[PDB]
């Protein structure tokens, strides 16, 4: 599925991540823009021979299994194609874990570089939340 902006702006609030750990909706919605052009079905291969999964590219070292990444943990407890679904529970589930690990969204790569420092609050102008 490709979620709309503000269709994914809602779906995230609705999941209880307004503000999660101090991280504002247009933190989240900024994330998914960057890591997956808000879309669920998105892949893509590290270079440590890891992949990242779906709306917010989640990746199986640590987080979700996917039977073929040497060596990596499943702290999510869930298989990486999970994270795939149309429906986002899986992935913000897990998505919690990680922001809560120590780093913040500093674990997003594309968060760090692309949305902090940044006007977030714009990615959620227009929308009825
Ligand atoms: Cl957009
Ligand atoms: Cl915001
Ligand atoms: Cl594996
Ligand atoms: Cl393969
Ligand atoms: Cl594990
Ligand atoms: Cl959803
Ligand atoms: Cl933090
Ligand atoms: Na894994």
């Amino acid at each position: 599925k490709v979620f709309g902006r503000c269709e994914l702006a809602a779906a995230m609030k609705r999941h209880g991540l307004d503000n999660y750990r101090g991280y504002s909706l247009g933190n989240w919605v900024c994330a998914a823009k960057f890591e997956s052009n808000f879309n669920t079905q998105a892949t893509n291969r590290n270079t440590d021979g890891s992949t990242d999964y779906g709306i917010l590219q989640i990746n199986s070292r640590w987080w979700c299994n996917d039977g073929r990444t040497p060596g990596s943990r499943n702290l999510c407890n869930i298989p990486c194609s999970a994270l795939l679904s149309s429906d986002i529970t899986a992935s913000v589930n897990c998505a919690k874990k990680i922001v809560s690990d120590g780093n913040g969204m500093n674990a997003w790569v594309a968060w760090r570089n692309r949305c902090k420092g940044t006007d977030v609050q714009a990615w959620i102008r227009g929308c009825r939340l």
